[PDB]
């Protein structure tokens, strides 16, 4: 979260 990626 708030990152991304594979779910940040």
């Amino acid at each position: 979260p708030x990152v991304x990626x594979k779910x940040e």
